[PDB]
């Protein structure tokens, strides 16, 4: 039995940790219980082995490390220190993108997006776009529809930031391959997003 | 089993957090581990009751409630937003003063002393000094040498700030009770500071 108590955690980090724990626990076929008391998030997991619990701790560390470095950047420190913190974000986003969890891949996307928005057209912005594309490739492999909807949205940010780049070409392939998988779903909302995705690749 | 994730806290808040979890753990004789993890504190407690776990949660939530409000005080000094943060610091310090632990009481003394420093002579300082005396009274009842030393220093702070007040008379009563227990300590340094405190009680 395992329990995680999140105190003074930002909502972005909390929800990504909620989805990461719920994902890793379904892998071992275990139920998860969440409750929010006085701004404290209690995550209780039952019958979880050490291997999956250590995987929860690694993903939770990286998400909090990204949030800790984003807090320094948003404090407008020295530009030299801010650059050092953006490299910390990209380092944790790289490992978050090397994990099978959907929430970890979604965390690597949102982490690398803030680096692109912080310094557009920089060497780190290009490395951040590599992280966004690395996460979109693993996110398109996953079967869930929500993962496919984030794989297209993430790849669309690569073609928006660097149109005509080498990364944008692969991002368009990811959008096409993910939209074809979305066409398999009978739900009209999945078919709608697949058509707008196909129309975006047709427009470019 | 239980992992506490604490983010966006200073070094002083983290040190008070570690000692508080260690003290609540001895009530059940459990095992606790800490990790500093660059920007967020990780606390793992094994085989602890859910009540004790939720006592750690509310105590750590009060500590970060003080740390977050202090951050506002040190950034917009003199604003009406600072006056609101000082009332939040006192509201959390009052609840920490009711908790009968050395770390929880030290956190209430340091917090309320920060309100005395920011708003001298105001009604907030008077409410803060009452919390300092409430925590000093609980510290004197604790059977620990360092807790008795802190009760003397906290109540001596009250007589230094507003002397000849109704609170200064109550402070001298607390100083006397703590010094009477300090003289029973075999520690020579405790014997020395107990006489210095009892000498200050004869005066005023």
């Amino acid at each position: 039995t395992w329990q995680w108590v999140l105190i003074n955690i930002s909502e972005e980090a909390r929800q990504l940790i909620e989805k990461a724990v719920r994902a890793i626990s379904k892998k071992e076929g275990t139920e998860v219980h969440f409750e929010k008391d006085d701004g404290v998030l209690h995550i209780r997991v039952k019958n979880l082995h050490e291997k999956r619990a250590r995987e929860i701790h690694k993903v939770a560390k990286l998400i909090l490390e990204v949030a800790a470095a984003e807090r320094i950047v948003r404090e407008r420190p020295g530009s030299n220190l801010a650059k050092k913190a953006l490299e910390i974000i990209l380092r944790a986003a790289e490992e978050l993108a090397k994990a099978d969890v959907d929430a970890a891949l979604e965390a690597a996307v949102r982490a690398a997006e803030k680096v692109v928005r912080e310094q557009p057209g920089s060497n780190l912005a290009k490395k951040a776009l590599e992280i966004i594309l690395r996460a979109a490739e693993e996110l398109a492999k996953l079967p869930d529809p929500e993962a496919l909807k984030e794989a297209v949205k993430a790849a669309e940010k690569v073609v928006r930031e660097q149109p005509g780049s080498e990364l944008a070409k692969k991002a368009l392939e990811i959008i096409e391959r993910a939209a074809e998988e979305l066409k398999k779903s009978p739900d009209p909302e999945a078919q709608k997003e697949a058509k707008k995705a196909e129309q975006k690749v047709r427009e470019e």
